[PDB]
């Protein structure tokens, strides 16, 4: 199912941050000692609570060791119990320049996120994220023999049935451009698709999708949407990795390919 514990179960810690619909702390679980992060819940916007229950959905049907595991909920106030994963996120690690990650260790990266990806669009029906970036990519261990490296967070946007319309102003950067300014079939699981090769990106560079570039906000979604506007990549950038990227960016969202593919291509490099 999903589990309930309340309040004998668990103990407190610290805090480790505000942002969403509540509160976020540090803890553990006293049964058997696991570390837990907890995630506590806070009238027309006070309907964020549609916001938890979505997340919690979505959760509960999720199951791989690339994805960040949801253990149980508690009542009063609600709250939800997830494993700690202990080295921060994705977007901090590679701004910290004077430490360049090794090679290995980003092909690492790259391939587990990628196989938890994988999973996530092997579901009936399938699962879309919406808000994959950077700071959506939690790490576990920087090290190259670890069982896993990376994990995927957050899921604070995402749907079932590839269908939604327009809905929120985005950091445009990570975004596919049929989701931006506003179209019909958009958010499909390909749009996750185009959101990926910028992972790529900026591991591969350690540099921010489109920094390269600055334009007003109008003018830069029209050259990304008309005008097949991305990134540059970089002249030594094996072939192999350089072809998955400019795939998965197609504006032509069936010209981004499937997931196996993907996992493929990677595994040679
Ligand atoms: C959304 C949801 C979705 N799927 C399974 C769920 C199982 C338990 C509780 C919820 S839940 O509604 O999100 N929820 C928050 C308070 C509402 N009722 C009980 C529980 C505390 C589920
Ligand atoms: C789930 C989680 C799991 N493990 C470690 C964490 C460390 C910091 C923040 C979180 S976290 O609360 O999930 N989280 C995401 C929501 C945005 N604000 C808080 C921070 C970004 C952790």
């Amino acid at each position: 199912r999903l589990p309930t514990l309340a309040d004998n179960e668990i103990e407190y810690e610290k805090q480790i941050g505000k942002g969403g619909f509540g509160l976020v702390h540090k803890g553990r679980l006293v049964k058997d000692k696991s570390v837990v992060a907890i995630k506590s819940l806070i009238t027309e916007m006070i309907e964020k609570f549609q916001e938890f229950q979505r997340e919690v959905f979505i959760m509960s049907n999720l199951n791989h060791p690339n994805i960040v595991k949801l253990y149980g909920l508690m009542h009063n106030p609600p709250r939800m119990v997830m494993e700690f994963v202990p080295c921060g996120d994705l977007y901090h690690r590679l701004l910290d320049k004077a430490h360049p990650i090794k090679w290995s260790v980003k092909l690492r990266l790259m391939l587990d996120i990628a196989l938890g990806i994988e999973y996530m669009q092997n579901q009936n029906p399938p699962i879309v994220h919406r808000d994959l970036r950077s700071p959506n990519i939690f790490l576990q261990s920087l090290d190259e023999n670890a069982p896993v490296c990376a994990k995927v967070a957050d899921f604070g946007l995402s749907q079932q049935s590839v269908h939604s319309v327009s809905g929120l102003l985005g950091n445009f950067q990570w975004m596919a451009p049929e989701t931006i300014g506003a179209e019909e079939e958009s958010y499909t699981e390909k749009a996750d698709t185009y959101s990926f090769a910028m992972i790529l990106y900026t591991i591969l560079t350690g540099e921010g999708p489109f920094d390269e570039y600055s334009y007003g906000k109008i003018k830069f979604i029209n050259m990304i949407r008309e005008e097949g506007l991305r990134p540059t990549i970089p002249e030594d950038c094996p072939p192999r990795l350089r072809n998955v990227i400019e795939l998965c960016w197609s504006g032509d969202p069936k010209k981004r390919p499937h997931f196996s593919y993907i996992v493929k291509e990677l595994s040679e490099l």
